[PDB]
């Protein structure tokens, strides 16, 4: 009945600095004007004014009805114009955000959407700073809203309307709470209907509808329950379970509005020494963390691009993924959702880490602007199963402006819009400092072995810190080590962070020695790898090329995994047989005696070097395969590793040339 | 005994315009400096002198040997300099060059090799215009040679110093001419036996040996002659059989020196009606072009890149490629003798296009330096068995500065060098120019239907040009149509070439179209598309982004092919099954009723739309599954292809939405 039109083809464009006519281009959403510039490496990319205007035919049917224009992202600040009239302003990258055009176009006419979109600096608009890129665009899908003059609204936050609420959930029983936001926009009192069903397939599961009398241009909220007695739990990747849940007005019969959400039932806590509980079972989360941009193309990303990046994920045993550092879309929510990892998302409040200036500024627009943020995060996406906590920032400081007090101000924003979720944050600070102690979780940045010191640090710096606050329930934020594929050498030595020189075998020995660490404590009820793919950052000056952070366990064109990424998967995913040497990219060796790597979730393998074998061997705790004092040959080696296993024979192997 | 040691590594690099002491960062060899400037589609890219500076040690225990620099790939000219002593210059970034520096090193200490290389332009040294990149730098290996005093000299246009002429080849019989270079670097005379053996695996098929004495510090070139009866023929992808010959220098009983070289032998004719005849029996040549540059890295190509690059053209059953515009690497060279490609190589005598400016300048520095590089074309790739025709221009124009005499030289050149292969050219200039008649072969780049006109206008100029001048061997050197992988619409409408807007559909048609035409034309040698994977061109404003010409049928990461890409693989390749629905990326789609169109090699194939089944249907001529009428329903749409030919059930679908 409702419907949903997408606009983004054919818009035409021009940067407020091309300031003579005749210069706009066609452009086709989603849309970056920073795929280019930014990602060669040029730190003072285009950030300021781009103008898109679409021409939108408004039939003369569409008279009687209402029409909503639907953003779900545009970076930074967005002012929207009918005809060339100011409808509204949108600040913030990362928030789906919404008008209602209804009152404002000609019926029966071509009418003009113009959207002036900014993404140049402001000190009141979170993300102040940030290790990535601010692609200015609108780099998300625009849809046309067609829906009867009454209708479950979509106004609210640019919510669905509707918002799904989880109590008391046991593996015998649960009650969900169905917040309705209804809107009658005609001149005269309705009486409508109201229904909730929740369906396994096509099944009604449960389903309640109550009749009730709304005034003409009003709009007022409704809360249904209903309960589920031996629901169907959503438990992780072990069984993604899924309800849908419709929502209908009803009027005279036949229906005039539907508007369909997830329903995923779990329960779950973090406990301070036994670490993530889902469902009453531990679970480690073996996590990592997610940008959303991708090479060639930055952050206009379609449907496909999302859906591979979840299947990587996948693949490599991922069942959490922290989606860093920014509200992400609809569609990688329902991946998750749909796959069983658990996600941690959060607001942009990302402070400097080791740059420069600030991500917090005393403004009044900051302060308010954040909370408005935080308010379109949870409304938006609340609905999800595989959310299981709401972030608060990443690497904020103390010293200048200090966010701690407004901290606590964002946290009690939370709980007032989500109860049933706790907060958490991604921290550089010492233990000591208050705004390590306000959100229900906390974690750490770490990368010991990366940014100076060695692995080992790491897990004293964890049981230190565990000891000293026995309450504090202690995550790993961030972890992990840069490497090109293209930088090899014989031996493991450190490579300086900041250089052009990241070889790819010290990405290997450092997710190595840093699960174990992070294995062997439970007290941890999460960590997550920064990051799962390299990703844009037009300030990097390192690895094999400038504007790439290259601490990504797979390519930033998703072409490449790297070798940690098969440690991850001999390790996560015991489903897929894997047997993987390391080092098939180091083809020009200036050794004759190695040490060979394999990573595998098989009980054995056996190496062979030009056919003689070098023995049988078992993976280590971690899935390592390790054969010391391996003597290749002067010239052309072949390098094969092989498993049986009943049936199952695997293989791998490798060529390369020793020189000298 | 001879030795070849990669200096790849770790290498000093800085601009001159960088004027300051210690401005100099670490790069790693192969290098372009335009891998992020040009690729951004910044027209006005960094063209001028960058600077590599290494530090080798010089051993000892090297002194009384014989020590060799070459590079196989520096663009565009080069000045090397040995502990900061100019030793030579090259100009032309395509051809490998090489300097001996066995007496200007200091033995036993630590040298410094310095590389000024310039890609500035020139006016006299091609190619001085191109739709496509002037990557500057040592983007190719560069190696160290280390050989006996008396050796198989590697200094003549850097050849390897064995020229293997195939002077008659049959099925009975076939006569190998065998011209070795050798050099005695020592100051006494010295006896040498010379040594030729020609291997299938560990068996000798020939040998042929002899002895002479050869002075101090001299030359001289020796020719042995071989024979094998009932060759073993190098016959294309059908069976493209290698025998290995290698040269040996031998003193007192003892093997000093050694180089191996490739021999197919196989014999052929370019029919002007009956198109290519290969070792007796008629091969039409489905043929591609390739540039040798990719995402993110430019021209600076790993071994990999050039292994999967011609993997994606043997699944797509290539058989022919021509390798624009420019000579390649001697890397891609063996892998087209190990598949069995057919090779057409060019020198860069590159015309302006549609583009200004000149291919040729009537400089004389220009002319003998084209000269020189078609000299290191021929001698250095000579012994390829899947280079068959040698190319002389592309797209020059005889307007202004006529470059058709000295085509006529370049020609007389070619032959000096090779015998043994026929010479062509290709060319956009009216069929009535002397320029079309030099060499033995010619061909036009046509893009009829792309660049205006219908496909069916190729043809039609086909065959008058034909039949005009009966005696000419005519191929299609070029032909394409761009796409953007990302640009989806629902109708066939011609797009407008320099636009932002290269909707696929197009160049699905228009490939199905012109192989249609071209395959139906027995005359026609061969035929090559522009281009197998979309390539960088900085100047170029159209498809999706700027900097990118998009005539690939496979996108420029080799992550994505096109959907033409699956049309010429169900024609061209037999022996993997394919079954390719057509369209799968246009999911938003306006218009209820469609066309579904599939590839398949597969004798019949059923289409199911939303498990209704329309029936049955057979392949066209060309390999073309269609179905008219066929009624989508609003909203999504799932559509789904299936062939059984027992025992094999292949299946293909997509997801789509419907939406007016
Ligand atoms: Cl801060
Ligand atoms: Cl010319």
């Amino acid at each position: 009945q409702r419907q949903d039109i997408l606009l983004n083809d054919h818009w035409n464009f021009r940067f407020s600095h091309q300031v003579q006519k005749n210069t706009e281009v066609r452009v086709d959403l989603p849309h970056t004007w920073n795929a280019q510039d930014a990602l060669s490496g040029k730190p003072d990319y285009k950030r300021g004014i781009g103008n898109y205007e679409k021409k939108l035919f408004i039939r003369s049917e569409w008279q009687g009805k209402r029409l909503f224009l639907r953003f779900e992202g545009v970076n930074s600040v967005a002012d929207v114009f009918i005809n060339n009239l100011h409808i509204g302003e949108h600040r913030g990258g990362y928030g789906a955000f919404i008008f209602e055009i209804t009152g404002k176009v000609e019926y029966g006419k071509e009418n003009s959407i113009l959207v002036r979109v900014n993404n140049g600096e402001q000190l009141d608009v979170m993300p102040l700073v940030g290790d990535f890129n601010f692609y200015g665009g609108i780099y998300r899908d625009v849809h046309l809203l067609i829906t009867d003059e009454v209708c479950i609204s979509p106004l609210d936050h640019a919510s669905p309307g509707v918002r799904l609420t989880q109590d008391s959930v046991s593996h015998k029983y649960a009650r969900i709470e169905v917040l309705v936001e209804v809107s009658n926009g005609s001149d005269k009192a309705q009486e409508i209907e109201l229904g909730i069903c929740v369906r396994d397939g096509k099944r009604t599961v449960t389903e309640r509808n109550e009749k009730f009398s709304l005034s003409g241009n009003s709009d007022m909220q409704r809360r249904l329950v209903c309960e589920i007695k031996d629901p169907h739990l959503w438990n992780g990747r072990q069984d993604p379970f899924l309800y849908r849940a419709e929502v209908t007005l009803t009027r005279d019969g036949h229906v005039i509005d539907q508007v369909t959400q997830p329903l995923g039932l779990r329960f779950y806590r973090i406990d301070p020494n036994l670490g993530f509980i889902l469902n009453g079972k531990h679970l480690p989360l073996r996590g990592v963390c997610r940008h959303q941009d991708r090479s060639e193309i930055g952050n206009a990303l379609h449907l496909q691009h999302h859906e591979e990046d979840a299947a990587l994920m996948a693949e490599m045993g991922v069942n959490a993924v922290r989606l860093a550092h920014y509200p992400q879309a609809t569609c990688f929510y329902d991946l998750m959702d749909r796959y069983g990892i658990i996600v941690w998302t959060e607001i942009p409040f990302v402070g400097p880490g080791g740059y420069m200036d600030k991500g917090f500024v005393n403004l009044p627009a900051f302060r308010s602007n954040g909370k408005e943020q935080l308010r379109e995060l949870i409304r938006q996406h609340c609905n999800h199963p595989s959310i299981c906590v709401w972030g608060l920032f990443n690497e904020l400081t103390q010293a200048g402006d200090d966010p701690t007090e407004y901290i606590e101000e964002l946290n009690r924003v939370a709980k007032q819009e989500d109860m049933t979720r706790p907060t958490t944050a991604a921290s550089n600070r010492p233990a000591t400092e208050p705004m390590n102690f306000i959100t229900d979780a906390i974690a750490w940045n770490r990368y010991d072995g990366w940014y100076g010191g060695t692995p080992s640090d790491l897990g004293k710096w964890l049981d230190d810190t565990h000891k000293k606050y026995p309450e504090l329930r202690i995550a790993v934020s961030e972890y992990g080590a840069g490497a090109s594929i293209y930088h090899q050498q014989d031996s493991l030595k450190k490579p300086e962070p900041a250089g052009w020189w990241h070889p790819e075998n010290w990405q290997t020995y450092y997710h190595a020695e840093n699960w174990k660490t992070i294995a062997s404590r439970p007290y941890l009820w999460g960590s997550f790898v920064w990051n799962m793919f390299d990703f844009g950052a037009a300030h990097r000056t390192e690895g094999d090329r400038p504007g790439i952070n290259d601490k990504g366990l797979v390519t930033f064109d998703r072409k490449v995994r790297k070798d940690a990424f098969y440690f991850y998967k001999a390790n996560w995913n015991k489903e897929e047989p894997v047997l993987y040497l390391a080092g098939r990219r180091h083809t020009v060796r200036r050794q004759r005696m190695q040490t060979i790597v394999a990573f595998t979730n098989q009980p054995e393998a056996e190496l062979f070097v030009n056919g003689r074998s070098y023995g049988k061997a078992n993976p280590d705790e971690y899935a390592v395969l390790k054969w010391q004092n391996v003597t290749l040959q002067e010239g052309e080696n072949e390098i094969q590793v092989v498993s049986k296993n009943k049936e199952l024979t695997l293989s791998d192997s490798f060529r390369c040339r020793v020189e000298s």
